[PDB]
DNA sequence: CATTTAAGACGTCTTAAATA
DNA sequence: TATTTAAGACGTCTTAAATG
C-alpha cells in the first residue's frame, strides 16, 4: 500500500476535500491531488504538517507504520 | 531555536561525534546530502528528514524548526 | 464541483573534483 | 579523511486549463 493510499484514506475519514486539506497544510490542491496518486511525495517540512492534519504520525503515512 | 535547520543538524551531528559520511550511510543518502544540509544548501525531502531524526535521536519538529 | 493534467520554475538528490 | 563545490538527473511544487 503506497503512502497516497493511506493520505487519501486518511482525507477521507475527515470527511474533507483536497483544497481544504492542502489549505490546512500549506500546499495547492493540487499538491494533495498528486501526494495521493503518488505522483510525489510530501517534502520534509510538508510531510510534517500533512502528519498533523491527518491526525497520524509521519511514520504511519511513510511506511504504514 | 531561531537557527536554521542546518544549524541543528550539524550541532546534534557533532554532539553524538558522527562525521557526515557516516550520518550519510545511517539516513541512505550521500555525504553531501547531509552538507547540503548542514549548510541549508537544501532541506531533507520527507523520507529522509524522518530518517534522519532517528540517527540523530532528535523529533523531527526539532530539526525543522526548533520547536 | 472537485479533482487530474500539463507545463514550467525551482528543490533535492547523485558522482567527480577541488579544497585543505 | 573530511568536507565543500560543481554539474547534472530527476523530484516537488505552482497556476491555468481540462476533465470530471
Amino acid at each position: 500500500q503506497l503512502m497516497g493510499e493511506r493520505i487519501r484514506a486518511r482525507r477521507k475519514k475527515l470527511k474533507i476535500r483536497q483544497a481544504a486539506l492542502g489549505k490546512m497544510v500549506g500546499v495547492s490542491n493540487v499538491a494533495i491531488s498528486q501526494w495521493e496518486r503518488s505522483e510525489t511525495e510530501p517534502n520534509g517540512e510538508n510531510l510534517l504538517a500533512l502528519s498533523k492534519a491527518l491526525q497520524c504520525s509521519p511514520d504511519y503515512l511513510l511506511k504504514g507504520d
